[PDB]
DNA sequence: GCCTGACTCG
DNA sequence: CGAGTCAGGC
């Protein structure tokens, strides 16, 4: 049954409104520098439907999209900002954004696209993309008509189920949260996406050889030592050689075969050479398969930059998400693979590098919702918390507390944050369950109101159905009810971890929309390139570098008031490797 | 075209 | 606990 619309061949005064639900089509998965195969206008003076020449030729309409005064109402606006901003023109005036206001809702629902949003909502009248475009090979932009009415059909979902949104986000209290951060955030997003990281190409492709060289060498040595060639990639041909070949011991076995698992090749270790080879073999084949060619193929070879899309309205906790490439899991811990963040430069000569990041934030936050009094004292002085955490639990003195002791006290606290499982506790230290245990009951006693914290954001999970993070963010947990045991219990630690690693969240995202003010206040040509969870990374002048210093982390400590201080670490450099 | 297994970062 | 990318196997 048809949706009466114009099919306009000119812009007219009335498709220019000063409220509107407009939909820009970009169909490409990554919308960087690509097409908007059509437009469409909703509002008091009816559906009208633009091709993108037409539209995006005229001063008038151009002009609309640019002005700020004039409202818009859309699903994914980062989407058609970026894409607009790789044909210099600016969208401003969205006001307000459906795949957000979903998200923020429920982030479960898994919205992604106006139908998934409209469901919700026990609105059917428009289709699903996956639906028009097709899938993977067969995927299509069909003809005119068909595609007209589709963008209209979505056009009128925005504008029929705005108000009603926005009435929910009101009842939850979340209003504010959509229209005063996770939107503002986004165009910053928009900016920092545009903006792109600048790549050292040469760098990565010397880096290249070398890896490569290497590799050869190491694999040859594997093939000698194996007794014969294999593919070395190939998870069950692998398996064969060894547990069945070479004779080594079955310590754990997947689902489908054999664990080869670095954690069980460490074991096996003493037993054959072989087996430290392949471990070398694996992170040397990891940095060189995914980091030095993954990431040059993913540069344009206009800009010689890397423009990820951060996503925005994926992850369960509030979190950002990265894509194409993912900038978020640039290696760091192992120097080795360190060195390939010296490919990652400033995008103008005579510019630098800066990174701010927080320390300990996830324990900070629980400090502050568990109101555990040993827990700030900690803070409040700025000790280690692993060191810490160590004295407590070994009841023992600095003095005492030896590089094993913290490394446990550490896996404990990360366990604490990330739910409390002795069967994880044990398999992370390598100890039986009763050991995990007796841990994590000598801290509950070290630290009794971050125990109660574990109780009460059960209980409250369990008569509410949800958990809230510091700001408003929400999470639903259905399981949390469940029979089987182990589906109420993942549900449950959930629960317990839902608030801080969104809370943490929560506070960086607000950073950056105070952080955007003050440069923008400042004049300073810094500019938001990455973000990475619990750190901010600019690029300024070499001029810039000292007011930064000064700047950057009050404006992070500041985002938001706790019963402990927030803390911010700062490095800057010539490259990324350099910030550190 | 998907799933798996291993490994990368917070 | 969150995420994402590659190879291989199917
Ligand atoms: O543009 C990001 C936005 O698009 C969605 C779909 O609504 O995801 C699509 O695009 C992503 C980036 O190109 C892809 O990762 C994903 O596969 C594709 O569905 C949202 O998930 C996201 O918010």
């Amino acid at each position: 049954a048809k949706m009466a619309f114009t099919l306009a061949d000119r812009v007219t005064e009335e498709m220019l409104a000063d409220k509107a639900a407009l939909v820009v089509e970009v169909v490409e998965e990554n919308y960087h520098a690509a097409p908007i195969v059509g437009i469409a206008v909703v509002n008091e003076h009816g559906r009208f439907f633009l091709r993108p020449e037409t539209a995006l030729a005229d001063p008038q309409f151009v002009a609309w999209l640019g002005d700020e005064t004039k409202k818009k109402s859309m699903f994914d606006s980062k989407r058609a900002a970026v894409a607009l901003k790789w044909k210099g023109i600016e969208l401003c005036g969205v006001s307000f954004d459906l795949l957000l206001a979903a998200y923020l809702l429920d982030p479960a629902q898994g919205v992604d696209d106006v139908a998934a949003a409209a469901k919700m909502k026990q609105y059917e009248a428009v289709r699903p993309d996956e639906a028009v475009y097709g899938k993977g090979a067969k995927r299509a932009v069909p003809d005119e008509p068909v595609l007209a009415e589709h963008l209209v059909r979505k056009a009128a979902a925005i504008w029929a189920l705005e108000r009603p949104f926005l009435d929910e986000l009101r009842r939850n209290e979340q209003d504010r949260l959509l229209v005063e951060l996770e939107q503002p955030l986004s165009s910053i997003l928009a900016e920092m996406e545009f903006a792109g990281v600048k790549v050292d190409t040469k760098r990565l492709e010397q880096m290249g050889e070398e890896l490569a060289e290497q590799l050869r060498t190491v694999e040859q040595r594997i093939y000698e030592l194996a007794g014969q060639e294999f593919n070395i990639n190939s998870p069950k041909q692998l398996g064969v050689i060894l547990f069945e070949k070479l004779q080594l011991p079955v310590l754990k076995k997947s689902k489908t075969g054999y664990s080869t698992s670095a954690d069980v090749l460490e074991k096996l270790a003493p037993y054959h050479e072989i087996v430290e080879n392949i471990l070398h073999y694996r992170q040397l084949g990891k940095l060189q398969s995914t980091y030095i060619e993954g990431l040059l193929k993913v540069v344009r070879p206009d800009t010689k930059k890397v423009h990820t899309i951060f996503n925005q309205a994926l992850t369960q906790t509030g979190r950002l998400s990265s894509t194409e490439p993912n900038l978020q899991n640039i290696p760091i811990r192992l120097e080795e693979g360190r060195k390939i963040r010296q490919a990652f430069v400033p995008s103008e000569s005579d510019w630098l590098i800066f990174a701010a990041d927080y320390s300990q934030i996830e324990l900070r936050v629980l400090a502050h919702i568990a109101e555990d009094d040993n827990l700030m004292e900690a803070f409040r002085r700025d000790l280690d918390i692993h060191t810490k955490t160590a004295m407590d639990i070994f009841q023992v003195s600095e003095d005492e507390v030896t590089p094993n002791m913290r490394r446990q006290a550490k896996a404990v606290n990360f366990g604490i944050v990330y739910g409390i499982s002795d069967y994880g506790l044990a398999q992370n230290l390598n100890i039986s369950r009763k050991e995990a245990a007796e841990f994590i009951e000598r801290y509950f006693e070290s630290f009794p109101g971050v125990k109660r914290y574990m109780e009460n954001i059960v209980q409250e999970a369990k008569q509410k159905g949800y958990v809230t993070t510091l700001l408003h963010r929400r999470r639903y947990l259905p399981d949390i009810t469940s029979r089987n045991f182990n589906v109420r219990s993942f549900a449950e630690r959930m629960a317990m971890n839902t608030p801080i690693q969104g809370s943490a969240a929560d506070i960086i995202k607000k950073a950056m929309i105070d952080l955007n003010a003050r440069l923008k206040e400042e004049r300073l040509q810094a500019r938001l390139l990455l973000q990475v969870h619990d750190e901010l990374i600019l690029e300024a002048p070499k001029e810039e570098m000292e007011r930064l210093c000064r700047l950057v982390p009050e404006v992070m400590e500041q985002a938001v008031t706790l019963r402990v201080p927030l803390k911010v670490d700062y490095h800057y450099g010539s490259t990324w490797y350099d910030a550190k």
